[PDB]
C-alpha cells in the first residue's frame, strides 16, 4: 500500500510552526535525529566527550514530538521524529530539499532493548568520531564530515555538556558550511576548557574533559568544540574534506543531504518509497 495517511510536508509545516515560537528547539530536533540513529547503532552516549548522542536535554523536543504524534496519529513516532528533524533543517535555512523529496516512510516503532557497543580496548571508554559516524548507515568519509556542519547551529546546555552560553561557531540559526570555515580559521587558537561543577550542571554526572575553547569577537562569544573534532583536522583525508567544504558550499550541500538521509534511514528495515496520499 503506497499509502501514507498524511502528506510529509504537512508534518514538516506543523513542526516549523512550533519552531516559530521555540526557535531553539529546531537545532535540538536535528540533534535528536543523531541521538536516535546513534542509539539504533549501539552508540548511546553518556558523555559529550564522546558525542551529543546523550539522552539528556530532550524534554522540550519530546514535547513537540508528542504534539506532532497527536496531530498525526496513524503515523509511526519514528517517521514523525525524522520529519521534525528535517523541519529543523528547513527552519534553520539548511539544505533539506533532497532529504525531504527522497524521504521514505514506514519506520517501525519497535520496542528494542537499548544496546551499547563495547570498545576493543578494555581501558577505552569512548568511541572515535569516525567509528560512530560511519556506522550511521554506512557513511563514506565525505558524508561523515558533511554531517558535522549541524554544529553550525544550536548551542550548549547545562544539563547536556554542563555549560551554557556557548556555541560551536559563534552562531546558532543558519545551517551551512560555516562550521568548516570556523574550524580552519581558529584551529591553532583553541585552548583546553575546564567545565566546573556548578549548581546548574548536576545532571552531568561526569563533566567533559576534552572540550576546547576559543573566544571570538565588540564583545566576545565563547566557542566550544570537542578535542576529537579538532584532532581530525590533523588527519589528511578528513582535513581535505573540511578544506573542500569550506570553499565549496554546493558540494557540501550534496554530501550533507546524502549523509542525513542515510542516518535517518539507518537500522530501519523495509522502508517504503513515498507516494502522495492524495
Ligand atoms: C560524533 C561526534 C559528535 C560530537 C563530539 C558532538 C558534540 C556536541 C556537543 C558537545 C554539543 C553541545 C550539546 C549541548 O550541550 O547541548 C552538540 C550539539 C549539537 N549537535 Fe553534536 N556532536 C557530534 C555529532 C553530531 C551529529 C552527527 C549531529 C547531526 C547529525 C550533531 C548535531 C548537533 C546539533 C544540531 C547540536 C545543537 C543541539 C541543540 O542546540 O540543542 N552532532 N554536539
Amino acid at each position: 500500500k503506497i499509502k501514507p495517511k498524511y502528506a510529509r510536508e504537512d508534518v514538516v509545516a506543523s513542526a516549523c510552526k512550533q519552531f516559530e515560537f521555540r526557535p531553539d528547539l529546531a537545532a535540538t530536533s536535528i540533534r535528536t535525529a543523531f541521538v536516535l540513529a546513534a542509539r539504533r547503532a549501539g552508540f548511546p552516549a553518556e558523555t559529550v566527550d564522546e558525542s551529543c548522542a546523550v539522552v539528556r536535554g530532550l524534554d522540550d523536543v519530546a514535547g513537540i514530538m508528542n504534539y506532532l504524534s497527536s496531530t498525526y496519529p496513524a503515523s509511526s513516532t519514528e517517521d514523525v521524529a525524522s520529519l521534525a528533524a528535517i523541519a529543523g533543517i528547513k527552519y534553520l535555512n539548511g539544505p533539506y530539499e533532497a532529504i525531504l523529496d527522497q524521504w521514505r516512510w514506514g519506520r517501525n516503532d519497535s520496542d528494542t532493548a537499548p544496546t551499547r557497543n563495547i570498545p576493543k580496548n578494555p581501558n577505552q571508554n569512548v568511541f572515535s568520531i569516525p567509528t560512530i559516524l560511519h556506522a550511521l548507515g554506512g557513511l563514506t568519509e565525505a558524508e561523515c564530515v558533511a554531517l558535522l556542519a549541524c554544529h553550525s547551529v544550536g548551542e550548549f546546555h547545562e544539563n547536556v555538556s554542563g555549560l551554557e552560553s556557548a556555541t560551536h561557531t559563534g552562531r546558532r540559526y543558519t545551517l551551512n558550511n560555516r562550521y568548516y570555515q570556523f574550524l580552519l580559521e581558529h584551529e591553532r587558537a583553541f585552548a583546553p576548557l575546564t567545565v566546573a561543577r556548578t549548581q546548574y550542571n548536576k545532571e552531568v554526572a561526569t563533566l567533559p574533559q576534552t572540550l576546547r575553547c576559543v573566544y571570538v569577537k565588540a564583545k566576545k562569544r565563547q566557542c566550544v568544540v570537542n578535542a576529537a573534532e579538532l584532532e581530525l583536522l590533523k588527519n589528511k583525508t578528513w582535513r581535505e574534506l573540511v578544506v573542500r567544504y569550506a570553499a565549496d558550499e554546493e558540494l557540501w550541500r550534496e554530501q550533507f543531504q546524502s549523509a542525513f538521509t542515510k542516518m535517518i534511514e539507518s537500522n530501519f528495515k523495509r522502508l517504503r518509497p513515498y507516494s502522495d496520499p492524495n
